[PDB]
């Protein structure tokens, strides 16, 4: 029988065949009281004790979300879909472990994206049984509260006071801290990872002092806290609060009146009115995410990443090729999965509309005259090439470099990559190239799998990925092997030295499409 005592009771495991070895299974673990009720929209509060064997064996509930549906069937959509029963009962998380039950493992804390929307960590694509199997480290992922059930903010009020979501990832790391060990792992080796608004709530523990000392290192995939998507301020939060009192028949004159009126809702009567608390809105748009609520966040990152207080460790960011393709399918006008989606000079200034509402015009013809030095003049699909890259480029790529930057010019070791490899299994078009989100895949090793259909090629760049990223955890260098590999240099705000990633050759490169993040730092914030 598998059984680990911990500071709130014990709890029952199984186990999982993994490439003739055994991985421990642990899923779906409680690790704060559930947010129901009265709780609805407070920080978390620490869990006390069942008096049993409560049986970890099957994921438990996603959090509260709303679900895209836009394309019935598609396996490209609804894999990001949660695959449980949705509940407000949802703080839990899940732990795998190698066997036979390590000594001093190294920790990797997975933390799932969803622009703060969405997600959950039972998807197949978090599954962390290959990592534990093959590079023996302890993978763990949590559940957090999304959307406005997870980030409504009445900045002060300990009633509704912002980032509980980020408290909840918080307060899963502190259950590590004091439980992992009894499962095999090192409280001291902690690694934060995540992708999208996954990787923005880890750069935001880089900045929150309570979560200085609950990990050690943090890998940030395809996102950023300085990404324009990724915090509101002050007083917009409110705003949004506020408007969703009003469109659920909850307007009062009293803060505490609204909250205790917006306890009473549905679940369902806030998630379909959450769409509606902002005016204009984008396929990027967070309506309620992050915010300078003046406990997790003290203030704006941006200034407290200029003046150096944050956590000083080292970390590894990364982007996608082509991270904007995913969104132009859901909004822009002549963008359809279903055909090479080629676009014309209208149809692309139709688009910059659709993703900077409030840009004067002036700012979309800057915008397209940086984006159209075309070096073909037709070739027909530069306009569908030019939007995707406006997209990923304004929220993905050059945040992630302007952070990357940032963070070594206070002494500690940064690492870049840049993921160039589409995967053979992809079901979106080819149009897309490598879409946002889909290097996740190679990361938790599912190329591994010979009985899943990818190629050999695949199984390569993957157990690569795989080797480097539990190297950067175990020993904050993100090294293959110290003979016949390419050597990954630090990333330094001269030089500024990355790696690429594919099947091909990996390479050393040097400043990052310089010449289009130039305009997204220099000279776009002036209009
Ligand atoms: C975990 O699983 C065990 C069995 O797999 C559960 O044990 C049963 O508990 C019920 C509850 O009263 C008893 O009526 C059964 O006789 C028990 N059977 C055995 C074989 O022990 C246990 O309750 C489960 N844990 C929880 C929290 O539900
Ligand atoms: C697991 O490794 C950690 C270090 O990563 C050990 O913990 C402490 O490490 C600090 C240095 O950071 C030393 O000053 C302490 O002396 C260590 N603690 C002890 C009790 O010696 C930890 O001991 C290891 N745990 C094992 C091997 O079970
Ligand atoms: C690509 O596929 C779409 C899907 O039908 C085609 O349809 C247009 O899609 C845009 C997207 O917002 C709409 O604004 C238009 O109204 C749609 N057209 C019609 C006639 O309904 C699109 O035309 C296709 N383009 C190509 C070149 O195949
Ligand atoms: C990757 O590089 C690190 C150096 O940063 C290597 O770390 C050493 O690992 C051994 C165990 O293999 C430890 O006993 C040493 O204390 C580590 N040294 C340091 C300075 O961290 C690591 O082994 C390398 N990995 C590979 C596969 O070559
Ligand atoms: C050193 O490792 C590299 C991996 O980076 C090996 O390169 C590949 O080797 C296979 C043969 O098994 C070829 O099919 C690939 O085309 C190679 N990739 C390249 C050249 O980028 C290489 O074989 C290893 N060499 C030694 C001497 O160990
Ligand atoms: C669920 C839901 C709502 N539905 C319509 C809005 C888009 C949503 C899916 N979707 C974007 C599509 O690509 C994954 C997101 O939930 C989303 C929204 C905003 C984001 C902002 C930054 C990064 C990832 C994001 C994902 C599906
Ligand atoms: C706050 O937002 C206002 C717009 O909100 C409007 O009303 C709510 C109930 C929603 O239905 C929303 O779609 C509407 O557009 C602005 O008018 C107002 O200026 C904003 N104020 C601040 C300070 O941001
Ligand atoms: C689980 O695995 C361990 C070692 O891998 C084994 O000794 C134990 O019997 C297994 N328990 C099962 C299969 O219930
Ligand atoms: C005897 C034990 O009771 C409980 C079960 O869930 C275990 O699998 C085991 O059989």
């Amino acid at each position: 029988d598998i059984i680990i005592a911990t500071k709130n009771g014990k709890v029952r495991g199984m186990n999982l065949t993994v490439f003739g070895g055994t991985v421990t299974a642990f899923l779906g673990i409680p690790y704060a009281q559930p947010p129901l009720g009265r709780l609805r929209f407070k920080k978390p509060q620490s869990l006390t004790k069942w008096s049993d064997i409560w049986n970890a064996t099957k994921y438990a509930n996603s959090c509260c979300q709303n679900i895209d549906q836009s394309f019935p069937g598609f396996h490209g959509s609804e894999m990001w879909n949660p695959n449980t029963d949705l509940s407000e009962d949802c703080l839990y998380l899940n732990v795998w472990i190698p066997a036979p039950k390590p000594k001093n493992a190294t920790v990797l804390i997975w933390i799932y994206g969803g622009g703060f929307q969405t997600g959950t960590s039972s998807l197949h694509v978090y599954d962390g049984k290959f990592l534990a199997r093959v590079e023996r480290v302890i993978v763990v992922s949590m559940n957090y509260r999304v959307g406005a059930l997870g980030f409504l903010a009445l900045p002060g009020n300990p009633e509704a006071p912002g980032n509980m979501g980020l408290f909840d990832q918080q307060l899963a790391l502190q259950w590590v801290q004091k439980n992992i060990a009894a499962f095999g792992g090192n409280p001291k080796s902690v690694t934060l990872f995540g992708e999208s608004a996954g990787a923005a709530s880890v750069s935001l523990h880089l900045l929150s002092p309570g979560s200085h000392s609950l990990f050690t290192r943090a890998i940030l995939q395809s996102g950023s806290f300085n990404a324009p998507w990724a915090v509101t301020s002050l007083y917009e939060a409110r705003n949004r609060t506020l408007n969703l009192a009003k469109l659920t028949g909850c307007s009062r004159e009293n803060e505490t009146e609204i909250i205790k009126c917006l306890r009473n809702k549905d679940p369902q009567e806030i998630l379909l009115n959450e769409a509606f608390v902002v005016p204009y809105g984008t396929p990027l748009s967070v309506n309620f995410g992050p915010t300078v609520d003046g406990d997790f966040l003290t203030d704006m990152p941006d200034i407290l990443l200029e003046l150096g207080q944050f956590k000083k460790t080292q970390i590894l960011v990364g982007v996608n090729k082509d991270e904007g393709t995913a969104f132009l399918v859901y909004g822009a006008p002549g963008f359809s999965k279903d055909n090479n989606s080629i676009i014309t000079r209208k149809e692309f200034q139709e688009g910059l509309k659709i993703f900077f509402p409030g840009v004067s015009e002036f700012g979309k013809e800057s915008i397209l005259f940086h984006y159209t030095d075309w070096v073909d003049d037709q070739r027909p699909e530069n306009y569908r090439e030019a939007l995707g890259d406006v997209v990923g480029d304004y929220n993905f790529i050059c945040p992630a470099l302007e952070f990357t930057k940032k963070f070594s010019e206070w002494g500690n070791n940064a690492f870049f990559y840049y993921f160039e490899h589409r995967s053979s299994k992809l079901p979106w078009p080819e149009w897309m190239g490598v879409m946002h989100g889909y290097e996740i895949e190679f990361v938790f090793g599912l190329p591994l799998e010979r009985r899943d259909n990818y190629t050999k090629a695949e199984e390569i760049l993957s157990r690569s990925i795989v080797k480097r990223w539990a190297n950067f955890a175990k020993y904050g260098n993100p090294n293959e092997t110290q003979n016949n590999s390419t050597s990954w240099p630090v990333f330094k705000s001269t030089e500024q030295k990355y790696l690429t990633l594919n099947t091909e050759s990996t390479r050393i490169m040097t400043k990052l499409r310089a010449q289009q993040c130039r305009f997204w730092t220099s000279f776009f914030p002036k209009v």
